[PDB]
């Protein structure tokens, strides 16, 4: 089965995820950041997951923040929720690009002018199969519920947020 | 000293970098690709490099191929082609964000109609001074130097970006 995968992760203005957000991000408390990731793969039962994201004052993914999002595919904040999945469809190499797309309600934890939010996305098998992966699960599923995806099988992300500190 | 930093890469339609491109970028023999890729950063004296960029037929960058075309920050195929940089400042949280763009010409050499770009970025030091990091290095001064400590790492794991390309082929 063909595995080849690129992921990618892009903040919008808003949850119709039709505009990129340029350059940076501004952010205050009690607004939305509205985020997609996606996968561009050209196999049908491959699929993947939001490992985890969170927010931090450092670019560096390995420093440590109480400000979890999601952890182990389930929301760990209240805030957190989903829109609808987008599959964008290239039939000629027979490729797509499967966008999951989400929200939370940004809040005042950090004092400080940028902050990070850094998502981990993992690969998935949508089916028990010849495919050598774990098995996609809901974040809904997840919640009600630990596997080690190997290296070329995840990427961390992470894109800068501009805060006006009170 | 604040060496906090994230990148991006972006494929785009053309030399205006106006539009950028969907999922897939669809290449063919002797057409354009132009690529940006951009720092976000709040120290005027960080930079970065390009580092390395070469295409494959694996989205695993850990698989080398001879498809080759910035290597050591030196552009090493005769397409490629530097633009003029952007440099955004935003001065209300003090930061920064710092494009760089080049295109090349794409060469239809492997025979698979799904391939990669993968390009490395390195942050550098504009200004000798309090970045424990190498110096800042242009594209042609990277090609004509014979300094073969100029670019190092203390990194061990650094940043990759990989793209991913339709060959039309028909
Ligand atoms: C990531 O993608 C690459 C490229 O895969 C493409 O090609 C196939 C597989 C199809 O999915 C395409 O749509 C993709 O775009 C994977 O490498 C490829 O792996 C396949 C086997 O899984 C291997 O298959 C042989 O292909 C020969 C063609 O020769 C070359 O093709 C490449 C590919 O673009 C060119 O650049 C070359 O110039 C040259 O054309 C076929 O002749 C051969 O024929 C069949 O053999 C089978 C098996 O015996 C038999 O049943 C059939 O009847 C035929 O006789 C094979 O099918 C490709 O050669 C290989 N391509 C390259 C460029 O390496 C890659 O898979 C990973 O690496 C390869 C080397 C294997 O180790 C895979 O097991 C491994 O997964 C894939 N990576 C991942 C992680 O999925
Ligand atoms: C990445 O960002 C953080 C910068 O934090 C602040 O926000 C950004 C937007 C910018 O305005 C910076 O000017 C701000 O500092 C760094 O974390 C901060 O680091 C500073 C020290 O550089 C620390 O503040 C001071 O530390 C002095 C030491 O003289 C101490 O006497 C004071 O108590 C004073 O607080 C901040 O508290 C710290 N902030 C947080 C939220 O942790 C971070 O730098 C890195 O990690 C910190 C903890 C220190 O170890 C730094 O040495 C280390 O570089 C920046 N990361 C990088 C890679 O630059």
């Amino acid at each position: 089965p063909n595995s080849n995968a690129t992921f990618n992760m892009e903040l919008y203005n808003t949850d119709l995820f039709l505009v990129p957000s340029p350059g940076v991000f501004s952010v205050a408390e009690n607004e939305h950041v509205y985020v997609e990731v996606s996968v561009t793969k050209a196999d049908q039962d491959l699929g993947f997951a939001i490992q985890t994201c969170f927010l931090s004052p450092y670019s560096n993914p390995d420093r440590m923040s109480d400000y979890t999002i999601i952890e182990n595919i389930c929301p760990k904040d209240d805030s957190v929720k989903f829109y609808s999945s987008k599959r964008v469809h290239f039939p000629i190499p027979h490729a797509e690009v499967d966008k999951k797309r989400f929200s939370f309600l940004f809040k005042s934890v950090f004092n400080t002018s940028l902050l990070f939010l850094h998502c981990e996305l993992t690969l998935c098998s949508r089916k028990k199969g010849s495919l050598k992966l774990p098995r996609c699960v809901t974040p809904d599923d997840a919640c009600t519920s630990m596997i080690w995806t190997m290296m070329q099988n995840k990427k961390t992300f992470t894109k800068p947020l501009a805060v006006v500190l009170q």
